[PDB]
């Protein structure tokens, strides 16, 4: 009686895994990692059996695999005895002798195709499956990975790796069949109530949490954010704000998201990529004017930017969409004497962002590389204060650029997507001017609160397992930050789960 | 053969547990703790047999205790069979039957004086030690709790708690005798190096990690600043910077700390409060004057506030200890034309800290509670740019107030433990002028380093288990939060570990 697990590499979506005899991808990772879990053992005068169907066997070169025995699944082929790395049986049945007898087996793997995939799982002979889960889909399959029956849970869930572009995963499925530390932090918070600061941050519900089966191997990025909604179902307070929708809200929260082998967009929910971009480069090129973002499409401002906003927070003077000094205005002309939006401010004000590219490639390991948008001499000429305050970079000795980024408030809805791929986006542009390479995304976030009107949505976005984040590449490289244009990105492999339509509070 | 424990509350330094018969002390939550932990039990049908001594059994008035067994060691009080709920032995060995027969017993508590104490750990008898740890030392004792043995390690340790101004913890001692995503992460490490993050953030080793026995009880908020130490001499990259004294440097980390059962004031090491104090007020007075700290015998400000610095920085012009327009210049004048430290700026410039507090009073639940010191404008005419960049403030329902700080580079083996101490100190003087309580502080840090000539020294201070924060009061309740005094301050309870001496770098 030993362990059985099935060794798999599928897509994300229609979970294929080979087209004319061959896979339908090459990546170098996934094979090594085939080798290292499969030669995984503990006793080293034992081996481990690798059973596979005849195709299979064919697809691999009819080669035996080093210090490990392959066992084939077929009805022609001799049981030859020359080889004693290779081993033939008629049956998927019989080939279960490795339990039976032959104690120099330890582990045995089920790596065959869907014939043997299938009979495997039908005849329950599986405990553990180790599933790679590639990102392409709109490609030509004619072998696919059965559907896992609901007698087995997700355990772990690694972060996106990047091969070639082509993003992939990998997760570990069970089947499902000290107390004294525990016991004593219980019995100090029943003891102190909220005085314990403990029971002020509440371990989230199972009902709440998305995929609980998952404890120990929440390594993807995503839950970063999947778990910061979890967070705030738990223990966010009912409060009333400057709008007629309440939210519930915490207080002091981070996000960790990595971008060397992946792009950290939400896969439980289509994220509007291209309105993301064009806000960014809408700050960028120093622009405050909300009729440029409308023209192109883009409403996400329009809210904050009638005519009767403007008049009832006290800006009736104001033009239609004219926003006023806000983010891209302090970015490009700080401490600059704004008038209105068609005015030119070209050399007026101090200039963070050419002074920071530049300190970023003169001065590197220098601890100042900050980007702020909070002016208390000018927040009452804007139309909203800048949520996304301050953010500082970093060139780590691997020549990485990695991004701190502090937000006073969070709308976990709307806001919060955004934000991510805004400042993912941003670094990477960064990186590509000053000549670096991608590196990690942390968001510390204030006042992180969910509006009451998208809380059935938001639930909703939790009961969907993350897929692997995609990956974002630029066409072309550019001279100037202010030239990048959206036909000069590239979003590959991004699966998202159906849009999730959420109003947002003016 | 079942669990026996002790359960004791002593002093932190010296361990007295009492005094003329009777407790030194008087804290409720630990004799409810005694009461929960006692009666903790898993079957309905059974007891727990609470094991002291005569003394000890007079202290508590010779009566029963609810739902359990009493058990007496005494030589000479009658063994009386007319309470079944309470019994007498010889001696400590013979009492030992609860093991031997009597199923009825289901856990067995020593809760007996110093002699009951020493002949249960003498005579190898104990396996868990529940420890309340009181710091109150100034006082008079005549029973002590013996030395714990090498053969206990501490598993646990609680937040600091407040009764009556006294501070205490909890703590667990122990007498030390699936795999499967374990390995899977470690074979992904082997074939990803650092395009895996996790290898980025390698889990401190033993030999750097304060206190390794305890793996899930590290509650106490003092572990938030000792790992982050621990997670810089694992992860951090050797860097040059700005002075000649090259850093261990990581990018992105938190600190959480609780503000309302304790002060975080590091005990691991005797910091210098008065010198924070003394810092902080002259923030909150709008005051640049570097002389004004030298005259209080405060010289943190000396080595970026010389001579030869203020010239090789290229501010030669500049007077003596003249720091230029730094934090409580952009607290009180932001944007305020700076000429020299002697002129008056009363009326020039935002006064933010004014608006916060007016803000804080008139509109608790508006998200923008923020004090910022980034002004690109004067950057150039600082002696040093700001540090803990931008803070944000935060009303709970329950009127706490918590803050949030972002710190652009921190400065761990000097720098932190007074950004800690400071914020906290501010947070709850916003608290007393705005009449909330203290809440939580939240520290989000950019540039975390080491500097190489605090190596020795941080080590040294990772070899000592911490104790109880202690607790900070106001004597009198002012009416301008510029009235605050040093002697306006009470500090109650602190016992830390002898200072630690560190060199700044200039
Ligand atoms: N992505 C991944 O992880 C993997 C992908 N693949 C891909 O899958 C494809 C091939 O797999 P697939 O088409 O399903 O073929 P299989 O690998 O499943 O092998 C099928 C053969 O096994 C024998 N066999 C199967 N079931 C029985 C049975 N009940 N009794 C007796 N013999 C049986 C038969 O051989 P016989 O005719 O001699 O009797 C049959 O023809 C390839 O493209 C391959 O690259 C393969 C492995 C892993
Ligand atoms: N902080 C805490 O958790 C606790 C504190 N305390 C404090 O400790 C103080 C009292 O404890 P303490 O002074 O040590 O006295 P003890 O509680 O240890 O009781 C001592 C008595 O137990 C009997 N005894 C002890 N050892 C033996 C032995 N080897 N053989 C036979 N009989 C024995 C003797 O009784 P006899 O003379 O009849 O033979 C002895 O006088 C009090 O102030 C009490 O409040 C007590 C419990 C817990
Ligand atoms: C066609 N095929 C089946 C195959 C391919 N990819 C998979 N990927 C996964 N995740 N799981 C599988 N069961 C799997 N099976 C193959 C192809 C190559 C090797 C192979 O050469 N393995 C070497 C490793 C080669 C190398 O180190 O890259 C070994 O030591 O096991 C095995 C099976
Ligand atoms: C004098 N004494 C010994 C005493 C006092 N403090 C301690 N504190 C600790 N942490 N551990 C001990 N063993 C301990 N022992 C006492 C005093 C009162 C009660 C007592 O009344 N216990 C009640 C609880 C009373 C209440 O709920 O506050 C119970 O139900 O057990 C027990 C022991
Ligand atoms: C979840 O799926 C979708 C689908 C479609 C869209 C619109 C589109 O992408 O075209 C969206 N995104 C938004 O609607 C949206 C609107 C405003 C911002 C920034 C912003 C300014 N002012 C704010 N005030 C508050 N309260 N909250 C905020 O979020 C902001 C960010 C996002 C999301
Ligand atoms: C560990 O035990 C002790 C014992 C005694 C003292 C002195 C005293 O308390 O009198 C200290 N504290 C300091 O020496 C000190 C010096 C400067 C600051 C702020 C500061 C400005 N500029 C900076 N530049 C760098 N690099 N680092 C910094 O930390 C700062 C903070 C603390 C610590
Ligand atoms: O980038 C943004 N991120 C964000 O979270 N908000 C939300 C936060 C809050 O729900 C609202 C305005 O915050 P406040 O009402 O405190 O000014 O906008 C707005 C943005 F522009
Ligand atoms: O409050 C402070 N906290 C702190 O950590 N430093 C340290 C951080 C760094 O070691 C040095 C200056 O940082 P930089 O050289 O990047 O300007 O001062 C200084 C303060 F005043």
């Amino acid at each position: 009686e030993k362990n059985v697990s099935i060794v798999v590499a599928a897509s994300v979506l229609s979970s294929g895994i080979g087209i004319n005899g061959q896979l339908p991808w090459s990546i170098s990772e996934d094979l090594k990692f085939f080798s290292k879990i499969t030669n995984n053992k503990c006793d080293s005068n034992k081996k481990n059996a690798l059973i596979m169907g005849r195709k299979t066997w064919d697809s691999i070169g009819r080669r035996p695999l080093k210090n490990r025995i392959i066992v084939v699944i077929s009805s022609s082929l001799p049981q030859d005895e020359a080889d004693p790395n290779v081993v033939v049986f008629r049956n998927l049945e019989d080939s279960i002798e490795n339990l039976m007898n032959d104690d120099s087996i330890e582990n045995i793997f089920v790596c065959g195709g869907e014939s043997i995939y299938r009979d495997a799982l039908k005849d329950n002979f599986v405990d553990r499956i180790y599933l790679t889960r590639v990102a392409l889909e709109d490609i030509e399959f004619d072998t696919y990975f059965p559907e896992i029956p609901e007698t087995f849970l997700p355990v772990y869930m690694s972060q996106t790796f990047c091969t070639k572009n082509i993003s992939y995963d990998f997760m570990i499925f069970e089947k499902q069949e000290l107390k004294s530390i525990d016991d004593t932090v219980d019995l100090l918070g029943e003891i102190f109530g909220i005085r314990k600061m403990g029971n002020r941050h509440k371990f989230p519900k199972e009902e709440i949490y998305n995929t609980p089966s998952i404890r120990f191997g929440r390594e993807h990025y995503e839950f970063q954010y999947l778990d910061l909604l979890s967070r705030v179902l738990e223990n966010g307070a009912y409060r009333e704000n400057r709008t007629g929708i309440s939210t519930y809200s915490i207080f002091g929260q981070m996000m960790r998201f990595d971008m060397r082998e992946s792009f950290p967009l939400l896969t439980t929910k289509k994220v509007a990529i291209r309105s993301i971009f064009e806000e960014l480069i809408w700050f960028i090129k120093g622009d405050t004017n909300g009729n440029h973002l409308i023209e192109k499409k883009v409403y996400i401002w329009s809210g904050n930017g009638s005519k009767e906003y403007l008049e009832r927070i006290g800006l009736g003077h104001r033009e239609e969409n004219d926003l006023g000094p806000i983010y891209g205005f302090q970015w490009r002309h700080y401490n600059g004497e704004y008038k209105t939006m068609h005015d030119d401010y070209t050399g007026v004000g101090v200039d963070q962002l050419a002074k920071l590219i530049e300190t970023l490639k003169n001065n590197p390991k220098d601890r100042r590389h900050i980007l702020t948008a909070w002016n208390p001499s000018a927040l009452s000429q804007m139309a909203l204060p800048p949520c996304h305050v301050l953010s500082q970079y970093y060139v780590t000795n691997d020549n990485c650029l990695s991004c701190n980024l502090y937000q006073r408030s969070c709308d976990l809805g709307l806001g919060s997507p955004f934000n991510i791929a805004s400042y993912a986006i941003l670094t990477m542009m960064l990186a590509q001017v000053c000549g670096y390479e991608p590196g990690e995304l942390a968001i510390f976030i204030g006042d992180a609160h969910i509006y009451e009107n998208h809380l059935t949505q938001l639930k909703e976005q939790l009961s969907r397992t993350p897929r692997p984040f995609p990956q974002l590449k630029f066409k072309r490289k550019v001279e100037n930050i202010e030239d990048f244009k959206w036909e000069d990105i590239e979003l590959i492999g991004y699966y998202p789960y159906p849009t999730i339509k959420m109003d947002m509070a003016v």
